């Protein structure tokens, strides 16, 4: 009859492409018909949908650069008046009523164009792509800080300052929205390390990093955290897979970006299930370790009487800025004072803050390569995102393992066996070994011992039979310095009297930092308790490296003296000295138990000679390549070298995130997760394998004596498939509003990928709280600090979605992809569950 | 008769260099006796000194590097045993006994030298350079992080996180030791900005910049301010100077860096003498604008009634950012939206935050001219610091003027032209103009017109008669907007009435920033008021740069739309369009005076037609030479051009900071003072001239009915020549306890030079502060909001000293000075002055 058909078939979903009742451009819908002629209407099947944009578009210049992009691509038809010729003079200032017309006739050559292919998919593509020329329907009108005006990249690979918030939007201002089904009334950002309450934020340290931040201040989310890590904590039983293969505990990821009652509340369900506050027996098996790279996080876990151990990043910076640089390295003495630990005269226990430190984590290695990748490619900004490549990483890698091998090293660390020597041999600390410094972490999983192995495994294998007792760090002149410790029960260089292990054990380290120091003989102070004893030397310097095989046979004076002559070297193990020496007749175990030491009633973890004999092993990395086989996959190896962790005194098995990763993120290491309760199966497996495997590998390190933690990622999830229309603000890290290149927004309707969860959420999710709530009441009785409330079962989460969530980094879709009507309502399409306004759609649908 | 001699001639100041009691490594005493030989030893003179190093060091390393330096520098006798070879072998680990005795025969060896030469001069050179190599005795061991692991230099030509404060030790702990006359109850720092009561720090503004930074939160300083600047208010008067020679008001520097109290307090003493609050037509007379980079201030001066014109800082950024790109210019739309005040339909009065706002100022021009020094010379971590070369900066100002002549600009400004079109004619700014874009700023004072000259004046003319009413501004397409003012009293663009000034006023400008934007007519809405009116452009832009001579007469419609044709362009002067067109028959000044517009009884300044009236004129150039003769003192020849300035409608003339500069440094340009009341003598000439010069100017500026406004500078002060003993922490700039490398120090005494004032913080410090008591007794009765306590006028400051400073910039002196004994007491010296301790020295002596 005319060309009111096309109007949408109905005002409803069934017709119309919408989220919670609001339209996009990139939308498509059913009209009642299409013609390709004026002439001549066939009324539309249910599979007959159209995209909005041949219809709408946001002003009337959109509208003129749709005519020219689809004219200029092959839809031109002189009978209709469509030619690249016919159009290249239309604009914004052409009257309304010539452009409809216009644009009347071009969905007329589509239809054509339509009919003959029998298909729209074509016409996808066309659309798709002209998208991608609107910046306000694509990505660059969410101003990535990555397009700004002098933009460096970052070598940790994201973009701190690339973020929305989600905000509360109830308004009845059709112009402004409304998006209450997103409301909350938590959303407590930055309520971070000492900032819980709100009224300390010294440390600075944002809320949202990558991805769909979880608003963790949520008593709903918190309560779901406690279900969460009860799961985990009980994974193959829960699973019906190995009933001994079950994680014990918990590294903490990104604890310096999550509110802080999570950290509490997880220190608590530890407690209630394992009786951990005032027992470090019981603690000591459940070790929680936190991620963080604050030094106040330290303050906070001492306030708290340390519920986690607090992760030395001071001492790491030490590491690599005395013994890891080329040139320029900082002063010797920093190694003893540098640390969350002051080593000059250790002789004491449960004074120092419980805490792990490390050379390097998987973290660190990403840095590394990413600025080999940065230098690759100077001036390119978006190196490490939108122009981010796998081949620049294979290529960086072959740099890497290169770099390695040289005496003069580029990119690698310097002294890599003395970093470890002295990380291995530091009392009041439980010390971290990075898997990849073990294995050249892009072979085969554990399938290529790295340059470093044989050094690391001698000192690690060292630490069972040496380190313990009091610890004294002596800088012998501007370049050199020793560490001694005295052997198992002694407390200082004073004592002595011992027993027969004290008297076979202890150690001195010799470490320096200038590879033309002058040969010289030093004198070290091995204890009284050492006098006129035979050492041997575990580890030494050579012209070509290190060797374990000196034959000598050294003897302390009757003061414990030990004298040696060292000197400076330069190869690639070695950039000015190392050295090891250790008892002749030494060899037994040494390690406390948790009854050897005194318990502290009043302190979670407590430092001392227990908790010190403790070994963390990072076991993966994130350029761990995809296994080819069943026996290439990480659980599996790991389950058959189990006797071998135990072998290198490792105790506390720190193993990847296992969740199910999103499936296009950079390294599929499992922190980019769409289901935090999937940890593989047969049909989907993760990089590291499938649960059951999970279940046996956890299994298989229990039996040879080792306890599991498992990467408990709080902060973020990514790769959710259901979008929400939310309201967000363009803002930092720390969530406060950000200008870009002079351009900002705020308070706007965005169509974020926010709702999801995998089958994992919809059948554990909140599965054992009513069992939680039997057992452990004060789990749901106990008012967290940032929020006042206890956490929240009442409701489960069997699926996330926008209201329990902070906000989310940008997700590449654009910000004006809403439609709005020429008098700025929004479109908006009123049913049974979306009844935020009235049915408002363009004239062209309506 | 023996070494016993070696002791001091007594144990007091007059045998023995200290500092308020602590002995320097670096000092010198008079032992009572020297010996070249050990057998024979002569009494010493009241004139035989000799360094304190000879006889005392640190530690046995550096007895053993002193012991070597000297030997192998030609203190050498094999018949002492020593020789280059006898030493090389020693060290700390040597016998303190041997050590001790191969020391004693090194002085006998250094006397042989003493004496042969008739003169100490070639040892103090020895000892001097010693020293350099020693880095707890040096610069180095103050952790500057010039010297860090990765530091890169800063354009701003200063260091930020090299700072020490000077903090409270009044111990009894000999090991602590004990600086109590520099003790303070107040050092209140960061009350800066909202941070002003403590409660508040999100403007996160740093106390410390450069230099001695005054504590401006201590209540005799405050008092002080007000001393200083009732000085200042009256100037020739109180120095039998040019009696119409006082300033009128203050550009105020650092006011993002100081306690705020004191921006309050200035603002106070104005209104007091002036009766301003409340009083535009009093307040527009004696302007006070902040210098600031920081958004907060607005908020601060808003929530105060605005007592201070606010800098619209965000504006110039949106200025470089949209139009002097060289490539990938920010959204022309910025210009609209980006400023202090949002510009598209700006048809109000009294809402807007009194705001200046400038295309350029010295300091932008400063980071500019450094970063070509810096691009001169990658990877030179101290290129600003103990790096910095006059000969670069000349280099760099080579590079500038032949830049600033092309049309590829590779560091100065495109669109200059442009953005001061933008800037002169929006409504709701006192708009600010540089010297240094109207004349080529290292050439002698005002000799050398630059390229810029012609095209700023002639807008700045064309303001007096064209720019007042409300304002609209449209963005036409991508790369190019119109921004209109509709003429006097007319509010906006539907006005249709008005009177015959207003008929012949407003103005359109149209800007482009796109070189190549295509040849196309555009619509300008004048006003109703300018329907069917003759219209000439007074600046255009043509193939080679600009034409203020079109005699083209355009026409507006019966609607008071003027259609005009614009095109890209790419020349030296414009890199995308620039056009303004203004009516036929305008001319007539349309300013307006206080009393045409309603007083707003709340405010002190409020932002309308008068106070837009005003245009501020900064003075002076950082890198403005030293004049060769009379006739080129800045003041001189500002006298003799006074009319110029009225004649570009300058209303309000920011003098440079007029103190004594420190004679060291680096631009000689009167913030680093060390007088802050001497603004020079016939003998003792700032850059600027002389004080009666200055008297002068100001008289001659005041006769062309300018205001004149002096850069007034509480923040911090450089060159005291006095030194004490200071107990100090390694800071960055927000005195924050710092580590640089893996060190820092932290309450350690430090020998800084913190003392002085020169005569005229003598002779007119505190000196009218009785006067001010009992005229205007409320400055010393209102309670300042960061301590709570009214300014203090009953101790007087006529010296300056570490008690009045909240610390100081690495003085590059070095931080393990004093000397301590073995067990770490500090040597002291007991006399009537200094009482810490009993007198404590080394064994030697
Ligand atoms: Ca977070
Ligand atoms: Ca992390
Ligand atoms: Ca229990
Ligand atoms: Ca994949
Ligand atoms: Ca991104
Ligand atoms: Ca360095
Ligand atoms: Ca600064
Ligand atoms: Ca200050
Ligand atoms: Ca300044
Ligand atoms: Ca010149
Ligand atoms: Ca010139």
């Amino acid at each position: 009859a005319g060309p009111w058909e096309n109007m949408a078939y109905s005002m409803d979903s069934n017709s119309i492409n919408n989220i919670d009742g609001y339209i996009s451009y990139t939308g498509w819908y059913r009209p009642y018909g299409t013609s390709q002629d004026g002439k001549t209407w066939y009324p539309t099947t249910v599979a007959d949908w159209r995209p909005i944009l041949m219809y709408v578009w946001p002003s009337k210049d959109v509208q003129v650069k749709f005519i020219q992009y689809f004219v200029n691509h092959g839809y031109e038809n002189s009978n209709y008046g469509l030619t690249a010729g016919s159009v290249k003079d239309l604009s914004e200032n052409t009257a309304s009523i010539k452009l409809n017309e216009v644009a009347q006739n071009l969905r007329y050559v589509i239809e054509q164009h339509v009919v003959a292919a029998k298909s729209t998919s074509q016409l996808a593509n066309d659309i798709n792509n002209f998208i991608t020329t609107i910046p306000e329907l694509s990505k660059a009108s969410e101003l990535s800080v990555v397009n700004s005006y002098g933009y460096k990249p970052d070598n940790s690979g994201s973009v701190d300052d690339d973020q929305v918030i989600f905000v509360n939007n109830d308004s009845k201002n059709q112009k402004i929205g409304n998006t209450s089904y997103a409301d909350s009334n938590y959303r407590l950002m930055n309520r971070t390390i000492n900032n819980q309450n709100g009224d300390n934020n010294s440390d600075d340290s944002p809320e949202l990093l990558v991805g769909n931040d979880i608003d963790n201040s949520n008593p709903v989310v918190q309560a779901e955290n406690l279900n969460w890590e009860y799961f985990l904590l009980n994974y193959g039983k829960f699973m019906n897979y190995n009933p001994n293969g079950n994680f014990d505990g918990f590294r903490i990821d990104a604890a310096d970006n999550i509110d802080a009652d999570v950290l509490d509340q997880a220190a608590q369900l530890i407690n209630s299930i394992y009786n951990t506050k005032g027992n470090q027996a019981n603690a000591n098996d459940h070790l929680i370790y936190n991620e963080g790279y604050h030094l106040g996080a330290a303050n906070m876990l001492d306030r708290k009487s340390n519920p986690e151990l607090y992760m030395d990043s001071g001492y790491f910076y030490t590491l690599e800025n005395v013994l890891g640089r080329a040139s320029d390295r900082d002063d010797i003495n920093n190694l003893i004072t540098n640390s969350i630990v002051n080593r000059q005269n250790d002789v004491s226990e449960n004074v120092a803050t419980p805490n792990w430190s490390f050379v390097t984590n998987h973290d660190q290695r990403k840095n590394l390569i990413n600025q080999i990748v940065i230098d690759d490619h100077p001036g390119v900004a978006d190196i490490m995102s939108d122009g981010y490549k796998a081949e620049y990483v294979n290529q960086a890698w072959k740099e890497f393992y290169a770099d390695q091998a040289r005496t003069d090293k580029k990119y690698t660390q310097y002294n890599l066996p003395a970093q470890y020597a002295l990380l291995l041999t530091n009392k009041d600390t439980v010390p971290q070994v990075y898997y990849g410094d073990l294995y050249d972490e892009t072979d085969q999983y554990m399938q290529n011992k790295s340059v470093y192995y044989d050094a690391i495994t001698t000192l690690m294998k060292a630490r069972k039979s040496y380190v313990s007792g009091g610890q004294s760090m002596i800088k012998i002149n501007d370049h050199l310095l020793t560490s001694v410790r005295y052997g198992k029960g002694i407390i200082d260089g004073n004592v002595s009297m011992t027993d027969i292990l004290g008297r076979n054990s202890g150690i001195a380290v010799v470490v320096g930092n200038d590879a033309q120091m002058a040969n010289q003989t030093i004198s070290i102070n091995m204890g009284k308790a050492h006098a006129n004893q035979a050492y041997k030397q575990l580890l030494g310097t050579i012209d070509s490296g290190l060797t374990s095989s000196d034959t000598t046979i050294y003897h302390t004076d009757s003061n414990g003296v030990l004298n040696v002559t060292v000197k400076g070297y330069s190869n690639p193990y070695v950039s000015g000295y190392l050295g090891v020496w250790v008892p002749l007749n030494g060899g037994a175990n040494i390690t406390t138990k948790a009854s050897e030491v005194t318990n502290q009633s009043d302190k979670t973890y407590s430092s001392n000679a227990a908790l010190d004999s403790h070994v963390i092993y990072e076991d993966f990395s994130l350029f761990q390549p995809e296994p080819t086989s069943k026996a290439e996959h990480a659980y599996n190896i790991i389950a058959d070298n189990a006797s071998l962790f135990n072998e290198l005194g490792i105790t506390d098995f720190w193993m990847a995130p296992a969740y199910t990763p999103f499936n296009t993120s950079r390294y599929n290491e499992g922190y980019s997760m769409t289901d935090r309760y999937n940890l593989g199966t047969e049909a989907n497996l993760t990089k590291y394998g499938s649960g059951e495997e999970l279940s046996n590998a956890i299994a298989a390190l229990h039996d040879a004596g080792l306890k599991v933690q498992e990467d408990l990622v709080m902060n973020q999830m990514i790769g959710f498939s259901g979008q929400e229309a939310v309201t967000v603000t363009r803002t930092d890290g720390h969530a406060k509003q950000l200008t870009v290149d002079g351009k900002t927004f705020a308070n706007q309707i965005y169509f974020a990928y926010t709702r999801g969860g995998g089958e994992g959420q919809k059948n554990y999710g909140g599965k054992y709280l009513d069992e939680l709530q039997k057992k452990y009441p004060e789990l749901f009785t106990t008012k967290a600090v940032s929020t006042g409330v206890a956490p929240d079962p009442s409701v489960h989460i069997t699926e996330w979605s926008a209201k329990y969530q902070n906000g989310t980094s940008l997700q590449n879709i654009g910000i004006g992809l809403a439609v709005k009507l020429a008098n700025g309502d929004y479109a908006y399409l009123n049913d049974s569950n979306n009844k935020a306004f009235n049915t408002t759609l363009p004239e062209t649908m309506s």
